[PDB]
């Protein structure tokens, strides 16, 4: 009856054992400071759910981000920042410096440390093979670390990846879709950018975990190493998992769906085909050859299943040949 029952395989119960404050996220009360300490320098852009600023801390002359939350409801607000304090300190995770209320939208304002980030479509084509493995190093610490404290990302793309690449810092940023591990608990598979959606999302399984992430960072990868931008461009969410079914084949997807006993949209039967799976070495040409190596083909092969349990964790990811030389 309905589909099977699935569980992390690391870090299943670190929020049970935890004090209820800590995943309570509803329950937290907001220490808010001063909004007139920030002084808005130019609005960095707009999407659905916030509006970004760059600003100056005028005590110190630090630059700052200034992220003013679109109305949405109380609990998401509370969410991004509480997952933003449990997190703070650790590697490579963004720094909340403060919260403040805005004047114009009555809705609360996270101040961040400024990153001095360049445009993804321009700072990726100058990456060399070196750099690649450097940060995805780098975004595997942050991962793991969030992964370690039962916080999924659940938003893994460029925009969201902060690399300030004249200095080598990293940051993860946007926690506004971060959620509390919990097992069993059934998920919204509205969740990541279509690019980076996991298959899970794709066919409506809701029981997922932390290994949603490593997809995302494999469809990263995959970008980065074949000079694909996007790897796996879905027109819909329907057609993106076309697009991987013509890259990792239909035999391993229908697999998939009948391990964990799902009831596959009946809008796929005139759209997936049969594929089988591709060798990496097709992706390969002779402009981006000096970025794939056996080692980042297998380490991307271990990322990109469509069983999110068989996908290497951000433990095992950093243990992969392929940092071998970082
Ligand atoms: N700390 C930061 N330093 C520099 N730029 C930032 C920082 N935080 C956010 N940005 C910029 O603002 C954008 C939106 O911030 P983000 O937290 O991702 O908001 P949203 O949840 O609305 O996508 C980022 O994609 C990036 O371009
Ligand atoms: N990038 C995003 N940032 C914030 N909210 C988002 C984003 N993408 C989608 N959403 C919204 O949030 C929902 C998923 O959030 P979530 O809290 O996980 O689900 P639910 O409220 O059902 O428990 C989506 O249905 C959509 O309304
Ligand atoms: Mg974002
Ligand atoms: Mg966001």
């Amino acid at each position: 009856s309905g589909p099977v029952p699935s569980r992390a395989r690391v870090y299943t119960d670190v929020n049970t054992h935890r004090p209820r404050e800590y995943w309570d996220y509803e329950s937290h009360v907001v220490e808010w400071g001063n909004q007139d300490d920030y002084q808005l320098v130019r609005k960095l852009g707009r999407g659905k759910y916030s509006e970004v600023f760059e600003a100056i801390n005028i005590t110190n002359n630090e630059k700052v981000v200034v992220k003013i939350l679109k109305p949405v409801k109380k609990k998401k607000i509370k969410r991004e920042i509480k997952i933003l304090e449990n997190l703070r300190g650790g590697p490579n995770i963004i720094t909340l410096a403060d919260i403040v209320k805005d004047p114009v939208s009555r809705t609360p304002a996270l101040v961040f440390e400024h990153v001095n980030n360049t445009d993804f479509k321009q700072l990726y084509q100058t990456l060399t093979d070196y750099d690649i493995r450097f940060y995805m190093y780098e975004i595997l610490k942050a991962l793991d670390y969030c992964h370690s404290m039962g916080i999924m990302h659940r938003d893994v793309k460029p925009h969201n990846v902060m690399i300030d690449h004249e200095h080598r810092k990293l940051r993860l940023i946007d926690w506004g879709l971060a959620e509390f591990y919990h097992p069993g608990q059934e998920y919204n598979v509205r969740v990541a950018s279509r690019y980076f959606k996991g298959p899970e999302l794709l066919v409506d399984y809701q029981m997922y975990d932390y290994s949603l992430d490593m997809w995302s960072l494999g469809c990263m990868l995959a970008s980065m190493i074949f000079r694909k931008e996007p790897f796996f461009h879905g027109h819909d969410n329907y057609d993106q998992l076309v697009r991987i079914a013509k890259v990792l084949g239909t035999e391993d997807l229908y697999d998939y769906i009948d391990k964990y006993n799902i009831e596959l949209d009946p809008r796929f039967n005139d759209i997936l085909g049969r594929h089988s799976r591709k060798r990496w070495e097709r992706f390969v040409h002779s402009e981006n050859q000096h970025l794939v190596s056996p080692e980042a083909l297998d380490f991307l092969d271990k990322l990109l299943r469509y069983d999110h349990q068989s996908r290497l964790t951000a433990r095992e990811a950093m243990e992969h040949p392929y940092f071998y030389t970082v």
